[PDB]
């Protein structure tokens, strides 16, 4: 399948090559995957999402969207026009305020929801979980991160966005989960994103036109932005049946546009998530 005039981001992540417009990608777009975004919540409401979209746990007084953060992230996952995975289901979890806030006891709690909720989900192709979230070290955060990925759902987390090594924050600095890093469409690091060892791959997070509250769409950055294109694309390639939940990380990387980026630090990762995918 082909989209045209799609965003930047999708477009690059199937391409071998900056500066092309179309999203190339198999038909089954993700189909019987599931996705929980971990986040503000999301506006399932939003025609983008085609009643694919669901709420299923807020820590708050409602399970709105006040904020459109996680509209945003959530559009990118699976959106039908800003989504690299146009069929998958999108959980919503609840975990930060509409100031974008949350305290780690509840991102926890968020965490071990999804671990514990996907049995409770039809998702024969695999789940994965999107995390555009994060704050200083925590062994507790990022074990409860680790726990998330060894139930057997994909663990897309965001590195942050302080261009400093990711050592430092949390649950970007778990290593058993999958640490994402930020693009922009000229294939250099973001000039916000983090790095280091603990990286594993990067995708476009620089202008990322998505979905947001209200019915909406608009174009923001982070490795928050990055973060749902890596989840979208396991969720791909987890219902192409090319790889698993817990080996999709150590695929994204295999398979990855490598030595393409500008501007990474030595002892980082150059590798920037592609699709594969031959028409």
């Amino acid at each position: 399948a082909a989209q045209t005039n799609a965003p930047w981001g999708l477009a690059r992540i199937s391409s071998t090559s900056p500066g092309t417009s179309t999203y190339y990608y198999d038909e089954s777009a993700g189909q019987g995957s599931c996705v929980y975004v971990i986040d503000t919540g999301i506006e399932a409401s939003h025609p983008e999402f085609e009643g694919r979209a669901q709420m299923v746990k807020t820590y708050y007084y409602s399970s709105r969207d006040g904020n459109g953060h996680g509209t945003h992230c959530a559009g990118t996952v699976g959106s039908r026009t800003y989504g690299v995975a146009k069929k998958t289901q999108l959980f919503g979890v609840k975990v930060l305020d509409d100031n974008g806030s949350g305290q780690y006891s509840t991102i926890i709690a968020g965490m071990d929801f999804v671990a514990s909720d996907k049995n409770n989900r039809n998702c024969p192709k695999g789940v994965v979980a999107s995390l555009s979230l994060g704050g200083g070290y925590s062994s507790s955060v990022n074990s409860a991160a680790a726990r998330l990925q060894s139930s057997g759902v994909m663990v897309a987390v965001a590195a942050g966005n302080n261009n400093a090594d990711a050592r430092n924050y949390s649950p970007a600095s778990e290593p058993s989960v999958c640490t994402v890093g930020a693009s922009d469409r000229y294939d250099r690091r973001s000039s916000f994103s983090n790095y280091g060892s603990v990286l594993d791959i990067f995708g476009p997070g620089t202008d990322i036109l998505s979905t947001w509250i209200g019915g909406s769409t608009r174009s923001i950055s982070g490795t928050s932005m990055a973060t749902p294109h890596v989840a979208g694309l396991a969720a791909y390639l987890m219902t192409l049946g090319k790889t698993t939940a817990a080996s999709a990380c150590r695929y994204i990387a295999d398979t990855a546009n490598k030595g393409d980026l500008s501007n990474i630090p030595f002892g980082t990762v150059n590798l920037l998530a592609y699709n594969n995918y031959q028409a």
